[PDB]
């Protein structure tokens, strides 16, 4: 029993981590075979982040501006290349802890593990959602540039992320391991503004399916509504409209508990309507929606 | 900026976890140099649960009743014996990947990481404190006793926490790593309830200190109190009181932010008395109470 925001164990990814360094700007950077993947903006000065031209800049560039330490040991930078808004560093020798890995592009509402680095030494690991506005609610200080999001699938790593900046919100953008940023955002120095948050609804029912499963009840009720009239309700409290896909995707959690989803839809749109009234559940004081129903099955029981 | 429970790297802990068999039971242990450590009810079975003497099953065992399974590769046990409520198995490898390594006994209200693991195999890392009635609030199924809680300091793995049983209200208890429990709990399959928890009121200041580096400031107010006074309003809402020692702890936060302590404590105090009115402070509708003033220093930046 219980319930935490749970990370994957880092340790494959903790053997891959290295520090890249071009002029004055050092960031983290991310080895695997023969490969060091790192923000292209390492290539930029103070006075280049205004509004730089890349291509520009690479091509003033030789393998030998590039550092690359992994631990200690120097490693040698024999070829490079510009992938969308990531670099991609040739080095002489393979990273001999390359886990099994692909690069994927996840969906908004997702969520993944964050190994928090700092001059290519690894820090901490904590849990995030992808947020439909396509930022994250990170904790990232300077240096953390090149920091790496991912999933583990028997031991195969599923990279999904990097860091690349914070907005002036506070909350943080990044890549796929592609270069590709999630959003509209740009790798420049300007302000740039994220559109309006919303409440990723899947991800609040599958969590009250973990309340439920963790002995939680006292939010249910007995009536139950319809995928429409919940919507209306959803669009009240700017929650994401619920899909059918989604509701589907709730099917093994609905049957463990035996509550059907449009039936803690009722119980939903009432905890909207009327607050917690001072109660918690698992242990918050409000509704949590960074836990993704494969996060629930994962880290719960088989049995109620 | 940001602010998330985070954990540490587990990676270093990863490499040392192994599964231990004794008959039909199966759980988790701990391979450091040529030694695994692991709860001693593993020699039990569900008979002997109800009221075991364990110097008594020990005594009818053999080296070759235990099977510890590091990845597919078996290991062999060529001795064994009990410290407390512990078993140590000595087995005929040492532990390739053995970090530099601690045991250390923590006090409530200290924090560290928990890698929950099964059958050896890890499957996910979070954040845990030792609460005040030396339980901690995990999320541990059937089959992760052995699981191990710990502190990273430069590359020196701090062990402080065994995982052994969960308890009635479904809050668990554990060992240190030479068997000894936290609280006054016993490793037999009796009903034992906790002594009734209390707040971890350091831990709440430190937090209150990590929004305002964040730049929450919206519960300060001018007001100052003394710690005697503060200390009756703890009283009655079942906080810790608050100590000289633990005063002189929170002044590296009090200095960074300029605010005095026992200035913070009069916003807890009014936060206390007034709650929040619908407001958040970094993310939560309640005051949070599972980060030291160690961990705001660790991850927030030494700049507001
Ligand atoms: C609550 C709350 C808000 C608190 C105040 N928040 C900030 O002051 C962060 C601040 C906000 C901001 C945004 C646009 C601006 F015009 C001016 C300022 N963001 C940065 O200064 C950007 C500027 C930048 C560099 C490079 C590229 Cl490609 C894009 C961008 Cl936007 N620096 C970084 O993101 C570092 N790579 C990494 C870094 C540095 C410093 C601090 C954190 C990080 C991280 N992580
Ligand atoms: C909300 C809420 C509460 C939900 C209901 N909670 C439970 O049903 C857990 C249940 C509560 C309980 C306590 C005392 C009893 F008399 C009877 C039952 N606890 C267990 O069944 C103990 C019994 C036990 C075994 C060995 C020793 Cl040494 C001591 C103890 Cl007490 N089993 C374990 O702790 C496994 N080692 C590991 C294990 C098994 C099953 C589930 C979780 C774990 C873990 N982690």
């Amino acid at each position: 029993s219980g319930f935490r925001k749970m990370a994957f164990p880092s340790g494959k990814v903790e053997g891959c981590m290295v520090q890249v360094t071009c002029g004055t700007t050092t960031l983290n950077g991310l080895w695997l075979d023969d490969v060091v993947y790192c923000p292209r903006h390492v290539i930029c000065t103070s006075e280049d982040m205004l509004n730089p031209n890349y291509e520009d800049l690479l091509i003033r560039k030789s393998n030998h501006n590039f550092l690359v330490q992994a631990g200690n040991v120097q490693l040698r930078v024999i070829g490079h290349s510009m992938q969308n808004c990531v670099l991609k560093l040739k080095v002489d020798t393979a990273n001999p802890k390359t886990p099994k890995y692909k690069f994927v592009r996840i969906q908004p509402g997702q969520t993944f593990s964050v190994l928090a680095c700092y001059n290519g030494s690894p820090s901490g690991v904590y849990q995030c959602a992808m947020r439909p506005n396509f930022t994250i609610k990170g904790s990232f200080l300077n240096g953390s540039c090149g920091s790496v999001g991912f999933n583990i699938d028997y031991d195969c790593v599923s990279f999904c992320y990097m860091h690349h900046m914070e907005l002036p919100t506070g909350v943080h953008a990044g890549t796929d391991l592609e270069g590709n940023f999630y959003g509209p955002f740009v790798d420049r120095q300007t302000a740039q503004a994220a559109g309006t948050d919303t409440t990723i609804t899947v991800n609040v029912l599958a969590w009250l399916y973990a309340a439920v499963i963790n002995g939680d009840r006292w939010f249910l009720n007995r009536f139950t509504t319809t995928l429409n009239d919940f919507n209306l309700v959803a669009m009240k409290y700017n929650y994401e409209p619920l899909t059918q896909d989604h509701v589907d995707i709730l099917g093994p959690l609905s049957a463990q508990t035996g509550i059907a989803v449009l039936d803690m839809c009722a119980s939903l749109k009432e905890l909207l309507q009327n607050g917690m009234n001072g109660r918690t559940i698992l242990g918050s004081a409000l509704l949590e929606d960074e836990f993704t129903p494969f996060d629930v099955v994962r880290q719960c029981s088989g049995v109620t």
